[PDB]
């Protein structure tokens, strides 16, 4: 039931397990360039977030997913269903915070978290640069509500970065448009208005903080904030790449960095 609902894939065998969680607007396909490099050394677990366009909209519980905790409960549920005692969790964008939240409730289930395009807060305040002013998010939400198709086409090149006519830009606008308009809007508001800064000192699981040097949703200062405030042992690596989904758009420069962080401990 959980396997089906979240399009769970298990590739490989053995104790050494790796779980990949995707960000907003995409699905497990964001991991296509990474997965080939993991299958020989790990049992690889892929799953889709409830609300992804690949999931049944009838299962999207608005109250359950009003806080990022709903997604954390789902992750723990997938780990328990698969009888996973321990894993390396790689979290892209929102999944990095979902992984961190899951590690608070279940530190036993994670030996390390590798974050990609992570942020605990997108909204700026006079002493915190998250990358977005509330007035701009208000305009972003109204554009999602006004015409979802036109928003997807406009937003995908900006979020992916690089050339506007690339395969990755085309892939992302398709996965964004796969979302049901009302779920996409509700999830967008939930993530963009989230605040995970207060939970950072309480993390015990080692964190590897990776991001593109140019990321529409993640200023470089966010990786330093996470590194300074996470209570766990952490390491930062700012990649010379452009884009929020760099594992998909710039694999040649991003995949080697991710592998180093998965393969080597702090």
């Amino acid at each position: 039931v959980v396997e089906e609902a979240h399009n769970v894939k298990v590739i490989g065998s053995g104790e050494a397990t790796i779980v990949l969680g995707h960000g907003f607007g995409t699905d497990q396909s964001v991991w296509k360039h990474l997965v080939p490099h993991l299958v020989d050394d790990y049992r690889v677990v892929l799953y889709d977030n409830m609300g992804a366009g690949t999931t049944n909209p009838d299962y999207f519980d608005f109250d359950r997913y009003s806080n990022l905790e709903g997604y954390s409960f789902d992750l723990i549920a997938i780990l328990e269903d698969l009888k996973i005692e321990s894993c390396i969790f790689v979290g892209h964008s929102v999944s990095a915070m979902i992984g961190v939240l899951a590690s608070l409730n279940r530190p036993d289930l994670f030996s390390k978290i590798v974050m990609i395009s992570a942020s605990p807060r997108y909204v700026n305040d006079v002493d915190y640069q998250g990358g977005f002013e509330q007035e701009d998010l208000n305009q972003l939400f109204e554009a999602i509500r006004s015409n979802y198709k036109a928003w997807c086409l406009g937003f995908a090149p900006l979020a992916v970065g690089g050339d506007m006519d690339s395969i990755a830009v085309q892939e992302f606008s398709r996965t964004l448009f796969n979302m049901r308009p009302d779920i996409a809007l509700s999830v967008g508001q939930t993530i963009f208005q989230s605040d995970m800064r207060q939970i950072l000192p309480f993390v015990t699981v080692p964190c590897h903080i990776l991001q593109s040097v140019k990321d529409l949703a993640v200023p470089v200062v966010v990786s330093e904030y996470l590194h300074a405030n996470l209570g766990c042992e952490s390491v930062v690596e700012v990649i010379p790449s452009d884009g929020h989904l760099p594992q998909l758009s710039s694999p040649d420069s991003v995949i080697p960095v991710i592998l180093r962080h998965i393969r080597n401990d702090i």
